[PDB]
């Protein structure tokens, strides 16, 4: 077997905390070594490790241009692609006043066109939010950790098993995730990429103050409660309303009345 040799794999930085560290894959001793991401368990418990083998396998299996590379393994350490520029939400919130709405949507169409992927791969992401979207550059983004991701049955389209605030109904009252699950949480990406990822009006920041000042109730609880009310993330400021329309598409009770990435493809380009 031809794996990327622990010896050849030389440390140089954290980019974030298992954990994910940068890498230098140099197996010639020149320093002239490609930079690679390098993913590995840290407190190794029993069932996260049997998850990360589900993990590799997925991302090794999974070709998009808007989905991280997948390099190889070294040994259990998943070897992939190293996109530079860091995550979508810093990205935003650093360079928000050179980013327009039209990029927000160049963006929107290529998470879309990524997602729109994995459901014809039947794989359910279930933690597609900004914080694990990548940047390739400023023209092109790539969606990260499929650590949570789950394969859908050969026979069902739903799948039943944290991230509450990106979290459909159906997810939150019976655990049941399929792609439809994913384009209630693509609806929220949305919202993060039109308010530039603004601490202030995080969907997290915005559902804690419309659950109120009972936190012994359970937050999956006032969550739902809100939810099968109707009560929605506000359209964001300044926010083009033909997006915020696809958002509260994306934000249908019911998962059989979310469009499909395969429609929202489409109305995302075509505006
Ligand atoms: C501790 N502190 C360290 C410094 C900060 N970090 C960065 O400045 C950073 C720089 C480059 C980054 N590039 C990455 C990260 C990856 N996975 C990790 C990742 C996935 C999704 C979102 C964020 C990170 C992968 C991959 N192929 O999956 C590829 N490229 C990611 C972050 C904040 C955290």
């Amino acid at each position: 077997p031809t794996i990327f040799e622990e010896r050849h794999l030389k440390y140089i930085s954290q980019l974030g905390k298992g954990s994910v560290e940068l890498c230098r894959y140099d197996p010639l001793g020149d320093n002239t070594g490609a930079l690679v991401a390098v993913k590995q368990l840290q407190h190794s418990g029993p069932d996260q490790q049997r998850d990360f083998q589900r993990e590799i396998q997925i991302l090794k299996a999974l070709h998009s241009d808007f989905i991280v590379k997948y390099r190889g393994v070294s040994y259990l350490r998943l070897v992939m692609e190293y996109l530079p520029s860091g995550c979508l939400r810093d990205f935003l919130q650093r360079h928000r006043a050179r980013l327009d709405a039209s990029r927000l949507l160049l963006y929107s169409s290529q998470i879309c066109k990524g997602m729109e992927y994995l459901g014809s791969r039947r794989c359910v992401h279930r933690d597609l939010a900004a914080r694990n979207i990548l940047v390739e550059s400023e023209a092109h983004v790539k969606i990260a950790d499929f650590g949570l991701a789950k394969l859908l049955p050969l026979d069902k389209d739903y799948y039943v098993v944290s991230p509450i605030f990106w979290y459909a109904p159906e997810s939150l009252s019976d655990n049941i995730f399929s792609r439809q699950s994913d384009v209630w949480s693509f609806g929220v990406v949305l919202y993060e990429l039109f308010t530039y990822c603004d601490k202030s009006c995080s969907p997290s920041a915005e559902f804690l103050r419309m659950m109120g000042s009972e936190r012994d109730v359970p937050a999956l609880s006032r969550l739902l409660e809100l939810l099968e009310e109707g009560q929605r993330l506000p359209a964001p400021p300044a926010c083009p309303a033909e997006v915020h329309e696809l958002m509260k598409l994306c934000w249908a009770p019911s998962p059989q009345d979310r469009p499909s990435f395969s429609a929202l493809g489409p109305q995302l380009d075509m505006l």
